[PDB]
């Protein structure tokens, strides 16, 4: 049985919605800015990637008093993948052959923080008050979908770091592939939050050196590259059964032609490389087609880059296929980075361009050779590819082909 | 689709450090419940806990349990005991692309979320936070830190669902399985126990305040005097593996993993629906030719909750119900390690022939009656158990495992 794409939803760094995006991607322009927030913490990293939208209103008081920022992201993008799919609530709503796979990397570090905080002071229990549960819990992106969607199918997350939404994603397909769902929500969410960022910055992770120039700071195959910019957001994908969404008339966006799930079984917090390749081979496995364009995990962090590159390269040897790391303008958004990738790539798909791999002034040695676009190039596209690698050496490959 | 079998365990819990301790504790209805000094001092009215009861120091390599939290270090340990357990050596686990790993938490380490925060807004900020805290408080901590010692080479992710967290862990195992992509899954979960955490469950009304008094009484699912659940933490870890390659290596057997249910309430966010774990237990004894001999009830010791599972399980079954008895009773509610913990505790029970005692109920629910609620240490001839997780959010899961 067969996965395809038939909705999706999104807000990022460098837009709200599909067609903000879409812009923003064409045009290569950076969502990165200046911190004051990371900077007033203490951090050397004083930029991020930060979602332009006052969230207030836009969800009902009862439902988003569960809700910490992750879930809120999630939730918004939730909504217009439902309008984007042309679902109405009679369709997913109530439906035991609908579910949700949606997760965090971080949960909601602020609201752990902030129970900490109030049980500490003079007001104790009623400081805390009784919301902190549903925010602070690592399943609460699913948690706050599934029950005001009235989602009756699976409901739960995955979480596996950087690759978090892609194996949101993957597990989407399975569900599919199982027979058990016609419809699985798949994404994730992620807030930004300095109790979150200080702890990458504290193992130097982060970009310090370009505060100055906020939007130079994420310049992924850079030779000065001096780590990744956090950001936040949230994305969701409509993961449908081929016959039920050509059954409906459903837009389809592509199909999932290759899900890779790996381990590196090495290091914590440095790839292997190893592992990576294993993943992407795993997704080409059966894939005929060749990929034409690989949208790449590309963090912008020294070793980490490079790895990855190497990957791509054994992987691929001579017939490797144009790549940039749109990172370098969205930042790093973690465990929404799968989903937000995903959507970028499907947009690339969509209206036939590759977005720009930008702020390489000096292009690092190790990627000499490679097919690395720096420019926003038109071209027809029929199948592409999407990495994601996080912390604890687990890795995950989406790959999707027009239909 | 492919078969898949338990061929080892590992545990550590309120009620045993091992699977023989655990067993001993069942069999004798022990309670691993204890008053505690760290959550009274931090100000909560809740005052007792399922604790674990081992020193862990010089357990785990230095270089590894550096990036470790409790949940991680629970679940490791656990870990060791299920690969030894199962006959598993390095050679056949370690740099194996058909082995993988899927184990998670339901809370992370909101103490060393805390430490990290608490660090940082200290005099020496980022010097004070050290390099090791994401590791420690990421969502993901468990499968991270089980996965990269363990050299595991396939699926590598946690799945969280609050209190069905290591109940979807295992099922999502067995699809994997089910699905041709794994050889061996290890499956489980793990959850530290501290105020940080326990202090958000408290300030919702859901944990047991009244009896800090009696510790060993707070915990008392099904009698009508219950008033919230009592925090528990540890870690259990199961290798689900394919039937064939199970039997060619002359493994083990617990018993084979014939249904799994997984649904969501969509209801209300904090109180359960009723309709959705229904249909999770009928989905998981779909095509299950054999009756449910004992069902390990989620059963946490709540007002409505524990009554609302009551009425899901006689809608389902009818008059002939199974023989049901609530573990938490004794251990406490693990969160996200409870899922593997009871599919565990069922799992001795299959293999050991009893049920193990409901506890505490000095005076049964009015709405329980005339279901077969076991009250004490029966020793019986099991062949098919069923054991179910509900989670906040209205996540559902329920197990049912077979003799082969
Ligand atoms: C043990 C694996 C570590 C990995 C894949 C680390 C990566 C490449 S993933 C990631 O987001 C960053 C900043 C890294 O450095
Ligand atoms: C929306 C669903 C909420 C559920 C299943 C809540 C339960 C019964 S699950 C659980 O662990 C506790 C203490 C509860 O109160």
């Amino acid at each position: 049985k067969r996965a395809v794409i038939t909705g999706l939803g999104i807000v990022s760094s460098i837009g709200n919605n599909q067609q903000e995006v879409l812009a923003s991607l064409r045009e290569g322009r950076s969502g990165i800015t200046f911190s004051q927030e990371l900077k007033d913490s203490g951090m050397r990293s004083h930029v991020w990637g930060n979602v332009k939208l006052d969230t207030t209103g836009l969800i009902d008081r009862k439902v988003v008093r569960f809700m910490s920022d992750a879930s809120i992201y999630a939730f918004l993008s939730m909504e217009q993948a439902i309008a984007d799919a042309g679902l109405s609530p009679e369709a997913y709503q109530n439906n035991p052959r609908v579910g949700l796979i949606a997760g965090s990397g971080g949960g909601s570090p602020r609201f752990q923080v902030f129970g900490a905080d109030a049980m500490r002071g003079p007001r104790g229990l009623k400081a805390v008050g009784p919301y902190v549960v549903t925010k602070a819990m690592a399943s609460g992106v699913s948690a706050c979908l599934a029950t005001p969607f009235k989602i009756h199918g699976v409901n739960y997350s995955i979480s596996s770091a950087c690759a978090t939404s892609a194996h949101c994603i993957g597990n989407a397909v399975e569900q599919i592939q199982l027979g058990k769902q016609d419809i699985v929500f798949a994404g994730g969410g992620e807030e930004l939050c300095w109790e979150m960022a200080c702890e990458f910055d504290a193992m130097g992770a982060l970009s310090t050196k370009y505060n100055d120039t906020p939007e130079k700071a994420s310049r992924t195959y850079d030779a000065h590259r001096d780590g990744f910019v956090i950001a936040g957001g949230g994305g969701m994908v409509v993961v449908e059964e081929l016959e039920h969404a050509l059954a409906r008339g459903a837009h389809i966006y592509a199909e999932i032609v290759g899900y890779g799930a790996t381990s590196d079984g090495a290091d914590m917090v440095a790839p292997s490389g190893e592992g990576a390749v294993r993943c992407m081979k795993m997704a080409m496995h059966g894939v005929d087609t060749p990929i034409d364009y690989l949208n790449s995990h590309g963090t912008s962090t020294p070793v980490g880059d490079v790895k990855e590159l190497a990957a791509i390269r054994e992987v691929f040897g001579d017939k490797s296929p144009a790549i940039s790391a749109t990172k370098a303008m969205t930042g790093h958004s973690l465990g929404a980075a799968g989903v937000q990738e995903a959507i970028y790539s499907l947009l690339m798909l969509e209206h036939g361009f590759i977005a720009p791999s930008i702020n390489i002034e000096e292009l690092d040695e190790q990627a000499a050779g490679l097919n690395i676009v720096t420019e926003t190039t038109d071209r027809e596209l029929t199948t592409v590819m999407s990495n994601s690698f996080g912390f604890g050496g687990t890795n995950a490959t989406l790959v999707m082909r027009k239909l």
